[PDB]
């Protein structure tokens, strides 16, 4: 109440407010949610924080509507510290073209613009870095990677940083593909991120607490190797070859929650371990008469959410629900209350081949009732990532089948040159006449932001990834997919991050076996040319 500094935390009621308020907590500061203006007055605030995450104007709308405009501007009027992350920050601008009607703060005149897919795939979902300036601020470390994940940005070009600059304005660039953004924003006390500093480790931790002790290190005296070595090369646009840590959460016979087929601090400690490891991500895979509220895999996310400061995504059970009680629960519903226990992704898997068929049925439209339609509208596409389970099907020619195939190295038994990947759902018990062609982009273009490719022929191998799969799913989409299955030694992480064109890849079995660590594939990784973040607390 007074025995430690006081950060409010401006509270819309809407996504993972638990790494944010964990990681002020971790610093030693004491949160104080502000969820309407009658719980905060200026005097007494010595430190806001503006946090948003989600479509625009669904952030936006509801911070106005809930009358913070007012407070905000005065708060800023009063010269004292505020800081904004992500739509937190794109909140300071005009506006944004991804709700071309909501408003924005207005103190930097210009729209938030979609970065260009022609070149990269949008979103962007990883950990890229700030050009080196002269005017960096609050600590920011070119040598050092931050967690971006959105669609929409400040796109500069020489004409609006000149006008910025001339404006008083201090600006962190950032550059994905060959377009330059605003990574961070410092004007007087206003200072704003694009990135999650929260969902980007220690290097995060470290800018949240330089602001709240409004302080700007010198960056560290870095070695002309260490430069060369740190630095952005621009490899993979810009971006960190992403290493992703999986693990299952299952129910055993006493009801407890393990990892593992025989034995809920399993999951918990399972992840803190994948991110005290270096696991850039972490994805529970939900294998679990209970109501919703009281669904366990939601605590395993609050508990995960404590310690680990990288995003976390959840798969199994992102769907229409009845509850214990009839109460009829949308997906979207569903998927928000994972979201305010410490989700930052939900996966789709069944439900994502059926919006696939619908989609084609009515021509190549989507009638707005998917999940991944309802979900994504509401937190955007990097909210929403399609589990795929693919299956290898030969033919002879295009002529044997209404799927997509492509020519294959590897010839069938009867010599058959090309090949479809047939898609299974639930749990892959059951196929259906649809191709992962039809499949990922039906999804792409329902609103799905990232594909998880799971090459189930390859699932416990330890062999690799299915190449011609991964090449076959990127010539199909532009939104980043995920290599996922046959992973065993870090040797298949170069493979897929060198030979195909590949966003993430994944790691499950070996990585909980204890083989190898996130980081022994990072140090390999490093070692052959690769840029991978290296962060530790
Ligand atoms: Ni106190």
């Amino acid at each position: 109440g007074s025995h430690m500094p006081v950060v409010h935390v401006i509270d819309v009621e809407s996504g993972n407010l638990q790494s944010l308020t964990n990681a002020i907590e971790h610093l030693g500061y004491e949160v104080q949610l502000v969820k309407s203006p009658k719980d905060f007055n200026i005097s007494g605030t010595s430190r806001l924080i503006l946090p948003g995450v989600g479509n625009y104007g669904h952030f936006v709308d509801n911070l106005f509507n809930r009358g913070f405009e007012k407070p905000i501007r005065e708060y800023i009027e009063s010269g004292k510290p505020i800081m904004g992350i992500c739509v937190g920050l794109q909140a300071l601008f005009a506006g944004s073209v991804e709700s071309p009607k909501s408003t924005g703060l207005n103190y930097i005149d210009f729209k938030l613009s979609r970065f260009d897919d022609s070149e990269k795939p949008v979103p962007e979902i990883g950990w890229n870095s700030c050009i080196p300036s002269e005017n960096l601020f609050f600590g920011l470390d070119p040598y050092k990677r931050y967690y971006f994940v959105h669609s929409f940005a400040a796109i500069l070009n020489s004409e609006k940083k000149k006008n910025l600059e001339n404006d008083g304005w201090k600006i962190a660039k950032a550059k994905y593909g060959s377009e330059e953004f605003i990574a961070a924003v410092n004007k007087n006390n206003i200072f704003a991120t694009q990135f999650h500093p929260e969902k980007s480790g220690k290097a995060g931790l470290n800018v949240i607490e330089n602001f709240l002790k409004q302080q700007s290190p010198p960056i560290p005296n870095y070695s002309a190797e260490e430069k060369e070595l740190l630095m952005n090369d621009y490899s993979n646009y810009g971006l960190t070859r992403r290493i992703i840590a999986c693990l299952d959460v299952r129910t055993n016979d006493q009801g407890d929650l393990v990892v593992t087929k025989g034995d809920l601090g399993k999951p918990v400690q399972l992840a803190q371990k994948y991110y005290q490891q270096g696991a850039d991500e972490v994805t529970f895979l939900n294998i679990t008469d209970c109501p919703l509220k009281d669904t366990p895999m939601l605590e395993v996310l609050k508990q995960a959410a404590k310690t680990v400061f990288v995003p976390l995504t959840v798969g199994g059970g992102i769907k229409d629900i009845v509850d214990v009680d009839g109460t009829k629960i949308p997906a979207l519903e569903v998927a928000s209350l994972y979201f305010r226990s410490g989700a930052d992704k939900v996966s789709i898997g069944t439900d994502a081949v059926y919006a696939a068929e619908k989609y084609y049925e009515l021509g190549n439209r989507g009638d707005g009732t998917s999940p991944i339609e309802t979900i994504s509208k509401a937190y955007g596409a990097q909210a929403v990532v399609i589990s795929v389970d693919p299956k290898r099907v030969y033919v002879n020619s295009q002529a044997d089948t209404k799927n997509k195939v492509f020519e294959t190295e590897y010839p069938g038994p009867n010599g058959e040159k090309y090949c479809w990947y047939q898609c299974t759902i639930k749990g892959g018990r059951e196929s259906r006449d649809l191709g992962v062609w039809e499949l990922t982009r039906a999804c792409e273009a329902l609103g799905a932001g990232e594909i998880l490719l799971n090459c189930i022929d390859k699932d416990g191998s330890n062999s690799g990834y299915d190449l011609e799969l991964i090449e076959h799913v990127k010539d199909a989409v532009k939104i980043p997919v995920i290599a996922s299955s046959g992973a065993g030694v870090p040797e298949h992480f170069e493979e897929a991050f060198l030979k195909t064109r590949a966003d993430a890849c994944l790691g499950a079995g070996m990585f909980h076996r204890g083989e190898f660590t996130v980081n022994d594939v990072k140090e390999y990784l490093l070692e052959h040319g690769l840029k991978v973040r290296m962060d530790e607390e």
